[PDB]
DNA sequence: TTTCGTCTTGGGTGGTCCACG
DNA sequence: ACGTGGACCACCCAAGACGAA
């Protein structure tokens, strides 16, 4: 939010455009000696990336930049991951390209991942969002059901 | 080369919604 | 006679891998 925080760099700024410009040119762009974020609190410190285009997407965490805009006139939602914008898209249509494929369900998602939750969870059997308050033994399929409990109940 | 493509896997929030205790 | 608990979903989004452009 308007100011590099790359280790040592001190450019404050005016527009996302510029900052998210400076990074790719200043820090991520050039060099032939390995790409790693060096941003303040980076949850990976220096867990280098494989390719360097991968770092580049990562910053969008740090930067805030969701550059894949939606097209459907009127709507103005970006994302910062292509995959995402793709799905955000279908919703404008109803496109559920992604059927629960396996064992014999026939239900489908606008996207792959939600198809994989449902997919594993809804045909679960186990419930691994077990609450961890002693004298409960309360477990659910999804973090949401859990979460609601450990706080409607405990907490 | 590197980057994409698209999938897999995985860490979240807000909620409907209704059935059964 | 019935309230809520919790299964299931919608959106959120990071990142591997591995091959294709
Ligand atoms: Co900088
Ligand atoms: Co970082
Ligand atoms: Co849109
Ligand atoms: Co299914
Ligand atoms: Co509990």
């Amino acid at each position: 939010e308007t100011d590099c925080r790359w280790d040592g760099c001190s450019q404050e700024f005016d527009s996302q455009e510029q900052l998210v410009h400076h990074i790719n040119s200043e820090h991520i762009h050039g060099e032939r000696k390995e790409f790693v974020c060096h941003w303040g609190g980076c949850s990976r410190e220096l867990r280098p990336f494989k390719a360097q285009y991968m770092l580049v997407v990562h910053m969008r965490r740090h930067t805030g930049e969701k550059p894949h805009k939606c097209t459907f006139e009127g709507c103005r939602k970006s994302y910062s991951r292509l995959e995402n914008l793709k799905t955000h898209l279908r919703s404008h249509t109803g496109e559920k390209p992604y059927m629960c494929e396996h064992e014999g369900c026939s239900k489908a998602f606008s996207n792959a991942s939600d198809r994989a939750k449902h997919q594993n969870r809804t045909h679960s059997n186990e419930k691994p969002y077990v609450c961890k308050l002693p004298g409960c033994t309360k477990r659910y399929t999804d973090p949401s059901s859990l979460r609601k409990h450990v706080k409607t109940v405990h907490g």
